[PDB]
């Protein structure tokens, strides 16, 4: 694969719209977002559609497309970091210029709807990106959540690149829709214990795969979406879904012979989960569509939209540890 | 094509419930939805998931397979018809009896989610299926325009196969989210105009593939999607979708490639289109994500979510003539 330099401390980080403009309509979290990661020692280059709108989006898809650009150009430039996700990264895809980023690589990171790009530079170029934290949503949350998404971060983009790494599992986690973009908090958000679940037996290793699985609707089908292959790790996470969509979500995944295909699914905490009342988990719904399939499953992973969130690359080998339940990353993923 | 028997005056109509439990949830429409077709002369057949919830559907995958299988094996049946859509049609696909489809043809009709089934059913047995009123949101409808999807349901269905058909446009349409579950109105619909637009000049037929665009999302990718191919018609409706959600289907497609192949595309009429203050349109959209590439576009064909609702047979060949504003059915759908 195609491997990026690691982070440093004092490194610069670029960031970059290419959906929702929430550096404008959620100006005081990007400001902490900022704040949070200039206080880190980084510095940071502003993305040319920081502080502007079209309505729904940060641009035009041309605008978009040429702002990512741009962050690649840029020589100073290790880490390409997105502001937050939306609807919309899908429409850049014919627009960016793969033949830089494949010249210069660099750290690419982001979440939710950003995964189109993730999951379309790692299909036409091979790099190794990584679905990590967002600078508005993962570094405008207050403390105490956010030492733990930055201590994942900072883990993943900056060690040796010797022997395995095994994940921590976060004490706790909220996905409560509080303290968003209010100056200050009246309250900190509920904690609840983490309910991470391993379902299955022995050692699973192979490449992850995957993402936000509403965003892959987006690229499914196209050259942009990477071929799922026999052995591969299938990681998928949603937020704020009805019951009816992750059903929908799980049935197109197994008509598209998925489920022949893999050795593990890993699902990520779906953040505020709508059960319509069936007191139903996202794990008994996939339960049913996979109809009898016995594939081992890590229920309710941190790399989602729940807080804290940690940072996992995309396109190398993991072993998940069913027995001793734990998750690794076996695979060189930094130069 | 493989061709279903006409339908008759008198005909026996079986119906379905594929995803929402609308028989039960909305049931005062469905009563009227029945005592309407009834007083055309058509004899019901309730699938046997009527008056039944499984909290957001109507039962479990297997069970909805199981309803919508055991109307194909009723002799006495001519069409089969939805009762509503939802999310969750394309979770049955693998459990359908494609084998008593092809012995047994009859109308297949529905629209929205039920796309899944309709797309699906044709990729698997090359019957032609029909994008349709639905027993509960088009024939519950309160006059007057529950007339008019009627009018159209009835001449499609029953016509001789002889010559081509020509569309007539409704006079007056709505969208509007009023009237649903009542026995009496609150107050009469807004009736619009028809703004219906035919962006570009000359003939084209081919044809006509595709459906509800987000439902087809569920499907895609798979071997229940029908291959879009050179020369096709695509036909292209969705419904309540946000501006930001219709600029990342049309980008899923641009994608896939689909703009390189189609020679026409219908967009139906957006039901309650959320435009987010930006006053576009969906066609705007369209344009920009076309990038120059130019493809007669009909806008606002009354076959959607909108009422009234026109019937359209999926998989045969249609004319649209974008000098003088008309679409037309050129191959026979019917035997
Ligand atoms: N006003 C608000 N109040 C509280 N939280 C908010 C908020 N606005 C945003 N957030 C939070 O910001 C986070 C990131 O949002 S996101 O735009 O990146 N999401 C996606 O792209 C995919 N869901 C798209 C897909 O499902 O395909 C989410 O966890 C929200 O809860
Ligand atoms: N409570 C209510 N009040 C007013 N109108 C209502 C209503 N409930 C339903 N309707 C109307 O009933 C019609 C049919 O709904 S539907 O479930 O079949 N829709 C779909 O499957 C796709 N949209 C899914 C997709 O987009 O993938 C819609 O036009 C609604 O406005």
């Amino acid at each position: 694969p195609l491997l990026a330099a690691p982070l440093a401390v004092g490194d610069t980080i670029g960031f970059f719209s290419s959906s929702a403009p929430a550096t404008v309509t959620a100006k005081n979290r990007f400001f902490r977002g900022v704040e949070f990661l200039q206080r880190k020692g980084f510095k940071l280059v502003s993305g040319k559609l920081t502080g502007k709108t079209d309505f729904y989006r940060s641009g035009t898809i041309k605008e978009r497309a040429q702002e990512f650009n741009e962050l690649v150009y840029n020589p100073d430039i290790t880490c390409i970091m997105s502001t937050i996700g939306g609807d919309n990264s899908n429409s850049l895809l014919p627009f960016l210029d793969y033949d830089a980023i494949i010249a210069n690589p660099k750290i690419i990171i982001g979440y939710s709807d950003t995964t189109a790009l993730l999951a379309g530079i790692y299909a036409k170029t091979g790099l190794i990106t990584f679905y990590g934290p967002a600078l508005i949503p993962s570094f405008g949350e207050h403390p105490p959540l956010v030492d733990i998404t930055y201590e994942s971060f900072i883990k993943i983009l900056t060690r040796k690149q010797a022997g395995i790494y095994t994940y921590t599992l976060p004490e706790k986690w909220s996905d409560e829709s509080i303290n968003w973009n209010e100056n200050k908090i009246l309250r900190p958000k509920k904690l609840y214990k983490n309910n991470c679940a391993f379902y299955g037996s022995g050692k699973v290793e192979g490449r992850v795969i995957g993402g936000n699985l509403n965003t892959l609707t987006g690229i499914w089908g196209s050259e942009w979406m990477p071929e799922i292959r026999n052995g591969d790790i299938l990681f998928i996470e949603d937020s704020r879904k009805s019951i009816a969509t992750v059903e929908r979500l799980f049935s197109m995944l197994k008509l598209n012979r998925v489920f022949d295909k893999v050795s593990a699914i890993i699902l990520g905490k779906h953040e505020l989960f709508d059960c319509a009342g069936s007191k139903r988990r996202p794990y008994e719904v996939l339960t049913e569509v996979l109809d009898g399939k016995q594939i081992p499953v890590l229920d309710g992973f941190d790399c989602s939209h729940t807080h804290p969130m940690l940072t996992l690359p995309l396109g190398v080998k993991l072993a998940i540890d069913f027995d001793n339940k734990n998750i690794s990353i076996t695979e060189q993923y930094l130069s």
